């Protein structure tokens, strides 16, 4: 079935040139401010469809998003010099105001699916703006520091990463809660498991790992300027759990009246995703360190959410 | 690459149609003692490939085996009526004893899944005549029923089979234990993670589902005869552990020194299979009910292959 | 979407398996006279599909066929040796006229796929008891015949068999016919192309790749004694066609008005298949032997369909 | 299973993302001057792995490209506003003389798959660069307007576009020709089957697919100022074919010793495509307008080599 993109630069685009090539959905529909960006996009796209699979895909209008089972939202300004991470925000919060109404006076019931960055404060301010049931507004989070930290222990001990539980929560960014605690491979702690192999995880075995799931995004944009491919493919991802009705577990954005003590915020915990959006919460085990560290970044969100006026 | 399947029959010939369907294998060698029926079973397979994968299917003899990375051994005799369990096993165990030579004499170089049932003790046979470390002998064991506990308890959850890890261990058969101890989904304990829904499970539940599990192969053979779809299709994704080195975790039988008490016995646990079989143990926490009745399985899996001469 | 098969034999069972390993069908039924046999083969499979695709199979009635885009007709009567090919047809003629009202019954909107052999007359008495329009009713004729064709000439000219376009016409079975007359490859001429690599197609080796495509069936019954895998994946192949409104190009048996000079005959031409059944027919150039040729067997389906009452 | 790609833009990004979302090689080698891009092309595509493939995508320097089967030159210089077509060529036909050797020295095996625009050209310089046999050195060329072509008629037709065979040949860009005079559907003559399903091509038509087809990357270029998706995926089924040595038909630009009277020029024809570069050309029926353009662009594209000393 049809799946809606609002905003067709580069994450929109590689969104759905994803989409296209895992043969996701039937139909891709691209809308963004410039008509003739979105519409070189889709055809750039379709061209590449008869080397993997029969998908649909093509630029529109808001209307042209009616029946679309999620719509990403992609959509956001161009960075300029010398403007604050806040005036950023204010001109992208500003983008969604316009955004969020428009997509949903076509496709009312679509799950909105939150790409722009920064994506938990974004997840809230469309939260905010559908005034839609929390589970239908969901944020991309931090799945991709998830899948990477889940990589980074798989390849460590040595194992399939299929086989290794482990999540990343709270901000995507730099105050994302690695959570050894409760992380485990074959359904046994993840440290003991570590003894139970010949690879007990010096902290800084601990700490090569963090730099690699935390920096990873720095990296990316400090090498190419931007982050597009891995997000891409996880939206994708996404859109497939909602489009099948998975009820698969994945680490997203999401408002959450409380967590770690701290009220009403939008930011990542394992999420039971589905037709309907996220449809249940998986509350793994904390340390202490770790639930204050949560704390911390939901705190942190909260004020940003606030400061802005959510 | 290239894939052996000797003895032709059902389960065989289900897994070699499998191998096809799937494209997990460039290549499948059917050898059997009946040439005519290897023959045509290949013959039949290479049909359907045009309609899903460029899969080379064909019979040869042992010769042909040769550079094989996995060889499943599905041989075995006609049941006759009112034989014991003990005289067919004696004769499965000879025609083991033709084959398991015959088979590494041709690919020294191979894993040998055993497929024949009962398939603890055949592995224990297999493993014992091929004079091979132990983890290049495994028997696909529990896998079906650990996949279809996973199955049930996802649908009782409302959530994807993926994000539950459950375990069914000891000897394939009535014996069988399903660990519901240190079950979880999400990484999450199971029965938490039942309040933490709608869920509590019912000892009637957990009763309802062992007779999901436990009595399945029953229920297929009164009503066909005989089991060969599942099996074929687990063997395929554990021919295609092996040959993609995957190193994933599947509940498997295989040749261990000591479980639970009991020595030197074959028997299903998880365990880590990847290019030169299965590489490492992985051990969930058992309750001491679970304990018990995986010491028991053992000690009757045991006794049999004493029985035997094994 | 859903998918019945009604006769749950060893056809019936591979064409479910195949649906489910490709992950064509969201839902496969099984519907059977003898229910446990239905309900064992769903089992089965069942057991199977967490290895490859979420594909719900279960056993039920007729009623149970509400909604499905194709229904698969593989039932029909045990042998009897020494029974004359007529009085099984009678017998099978008889399962028709039991089960098509049924199916049309339960799933009106259906497209009927017939498997029963001798396909093409089953196809006919399928199409007499529907009283529906033609292209409802396709029988899967000559497909494996076609491919198989297709792949020994792509192996005589070292080239993939994508390449080579070639057909099988007429009745499935002795009388059908090779096309060699409009063959090609690359879109270019088989023969003349032939001389274009490196092989010119001696007589023997057109006799060579004839006797290969003509009697492989002969050599699987001798052989197992059924033929099912192929079938089964050419069934699914065409299932998957229908679901996906495909429009593609199959050589399928389906009442044909008049061909090469005989009137109302059900045989294998190439036909349009997508959602409503086929949607149109395909001329290929026939030389005076090949047209001759498909003559007879047309007149001998005919006077089959006579001797009957059709 | 291993590929190579030298320069890290767009194009060359893309085609690893493409390779790696579609599961065609273990292993994507990012080969960039500026080293930075490269590695963080490559981590971000990592980032996307899980979701789709296990995948190992990496950036080295050209000895890492060490047993790559193909590499894939996609390098070339940043487009300077003002800058004639010619000092463009005259840049990249120096990037390639650096490339080229390097490439070679590290992977003598490989087959080298030309990005570079303008991509006959490029092809041709590689090819002189190489030393290699001409088949070793392939331009990707027309293949995603002979796609693009099948896909409009498909459409027209109401057909899947797998039915049509229909090529574009020539200089990929303005001049390339569509040959409508040999192209078919199902096997039978293009414009016969238009009356043989209701529906002739009307001057008006075969003018309005011609549009879709020529001016596709125009309109793309316009629109998103670059084409990468199409041509990354295009890119990849070459990589496949290459890699599972398909032979299959690809209009592929390479090193032709005559076409339609133009001597020694490299452009597009249909081409078999397998594990050692091309190994065989297929030569369509042209009408003598057709074959009047093709030698026309063939000899503006020799004049182009000649101009550059090619
Ligand atoms: N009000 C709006 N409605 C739709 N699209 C918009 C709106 N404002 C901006 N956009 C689009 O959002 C896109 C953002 O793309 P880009 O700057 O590459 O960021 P990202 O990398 O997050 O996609 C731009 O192409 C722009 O056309
Ligand atoms: N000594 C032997 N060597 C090789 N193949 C054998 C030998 N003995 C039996 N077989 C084959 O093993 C097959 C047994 O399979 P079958 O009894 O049909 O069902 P299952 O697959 O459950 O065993 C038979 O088809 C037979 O041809």
């Amino acid at each position: 079935m049809k799946v809606g993109i609002v905003g067709s630069g580069m994450v929109g685009s590689a969104t759905a040139y994803a989409l296209a090539l895992l043969g996701v959905a039937r139909e891709v529909v691209l809308v963004d401010l410039d008509r003739k960006l979105a519409q070189a996009h889709a055809e750039d796209i379709l061209h590449a469809t008869p080397f993997a699979h029969p998908v649909w895909v093509w630029a529109g209008s808001y209307g042209d998003l009616e029946g679309a089972r999620a719509v990403v939202l992609a959509a956001g300004v161009a960075q300029r010099p010398g403007e604050t991470r806040l005036q950023l925000l204010d001109r992208n919060a500003q983008v969604f105001a316009q955004v969020v109404p428009r997509v949903l006076e076509a496709a009312p019931e679509a799950v909105l699916l939150v790409a722009t960055n920064p994506v938990d404060v974004m997840t809230q301010v469309a939260y905010a703006l559908s005034g839609l049931p929390p589970g239908r507004v969901v944020g991309s989070g931090t799945i991709l520091d998830t899948a990477r930290f889940r990589a980074l222990l798989a390849e460590y001990l040595r194992v399939a990463p299929q086989s290794v539980h482990a999540y990343v929560l709270g901000e995507h960014g730099d105050s994302e809660v690695l959570v050894w605690s409760s992380a485990q491979v074959g359904g046994v702690p993840l440290l003991e498991f570590a003894e139970a192999r010949g690879r007990a995880l010096s902290p800084e075995d601990r700490a090569r790992i963090d730099e690699g799931v935390r920096r990873a995004a720095y990296r990316i944009i400090e090498g190419k300027g931007a982050t597009y491919y891995g997000i891409g493919a996880g939206l994708a991802r996404l859109v497939r759990a909602i489009l099948t009705d998975e009820k698969g577990v994945y680490t997203v954005s999401a408002f959450t009246p409380e967590v770690a003590g701290v009220l009403e915020v939008s930011l990542s915990l394992p999420r039971i995703l589905g037709a309907g959006g996220v449809a249940g919460t998986v509350y793994p085990s904390l340390s202490p360190e770790e639930r204050a560290a949560l704390r911390r970044s939901a705190e942190i969100l909260k004020e940003a959410a606030f400061a802005l006026g959510f």
